[PDB]
């Protein structure tokens, strides 16, 4: 049924580990499904939309995880507040590369995939500038840049940052270190003046 | 001459304000360059290698203008030396954003351009950490996290929050508040502890 559905997304994810949509055929991803091309075609109508499906499931995945700690505040520092908030993005995309990678070069050519992109880069950024001014009325944090704006470039370094690592492109922060690379700059950069 | 190779030049950059490359022929590179096909034929192989070169002079224009910067100390404090240098990025990339654009995007379908982007960064971000390296010696910054993966960081988030204000992403820091933005980010987390 949709265990079809749930298979086609399987294959794909699987096959994006070894190499490009670009390389991966619809008789590639029916084959791996146990499903002939048509039938295949009933629960997609391409490659592309198959992949925009797995970065929405991912996408989700990362918001629902910042949802459930934004509603349960671990009973820490400053520092390890923030480090507990990357750390889902961190663990979530970093938990699909071949995803996190494919749906990236997407948004070159889909509009779809960067209307996803962009919808929840403007959720979260406006959730850390919340927390940000959050700061600032606690007087925890100094009024220095306009929250939202500071929100935008963290943010920003964040995504470039963490698939930089994730691809191991040349150059990048190294994978065992960029938590504490992200962190060091969003906590001295939203409490420091 | 190489008269021609110019005005190929030119018209490249002119016609990548108005539409991506994808939607640009040779037979519009050459017409508005006042040479055939086949004479367009003889100084580039191909619209791609017109980007490239492009891309080259616009990489290597911000370089030598870091260089000449690196060579005469401006007589500043510590903001507005970490400012001026990453002015010389708003401004050199700033005043070719077409070339910008459609160079990112072609990094995803071409090895050579990859490869000239990634050779410049390895160069700007090793200048950025003997920067902090010198600071740190000198005693104006503490010695946190390890410099070449900080550099690192600060260089990948210049870059997409650059480039995100100058093609007006949604979502991105407005151009005439980015390099405040960025400075802020520098400065506390470089001098921060
Ligand atoms: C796809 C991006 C999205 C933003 N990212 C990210 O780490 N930021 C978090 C930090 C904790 C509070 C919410 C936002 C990087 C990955
Ligand atoms: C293409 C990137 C390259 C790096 N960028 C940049 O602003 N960094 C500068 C800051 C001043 C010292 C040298 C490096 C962003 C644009």
């Amino acid at each position: 049924g949709d265990d079809r559905e749930l298979a086609i997304l399987a294959t794909a994810e699987n096959l994006l580990e070894d190499r490009p949509l670009a390389d991966i055929s619809v008789d590639d991803l029916a084959k791996g499904a146990g499903i002939s091309r048509p039938t295949f075609y009933f629960y997609f109508p391409s490659k592309e939309a198959v992949l925009l499906t797995l970065l929405d499931r991912v996408v989700n995945q990362a918001d629902m995880a910042l949802q459930t700690l934004a509603e349960n505040p671990a009973d820490t520092d400053r520092e390890n507040m923030w480090r507990t908030g990357i750390n889902v993005f961190f663990e979530t995309f970093g938990s699909h590369k071949a995803v996190t990678r494919a749906g990236q070069a997407a948004r070159a050519t889909s509009v779809e995939v960067a209307e996803l992109w962009s919808t929840f880069m403007q959720k979260w950024i406006a959730y850390t500038a919340a927390v940000i001014d959050a700061e600032r009325d606690r007087g925890a944090a100094p009024r220095t840049l306009p929250a939202h704006e500071l929100a935008t470039a963290l943010n920003l370094m964040n995504e470039r940052t963490l698939f930089a690592s994730f691809a191991g492109e040349q150059p990048s922060v190294p994978e065992a270190r960029v938590l504490d690379t992200l962190v060091h700059i969003w906590v001295t950069s939203i409490y420091g003046e």
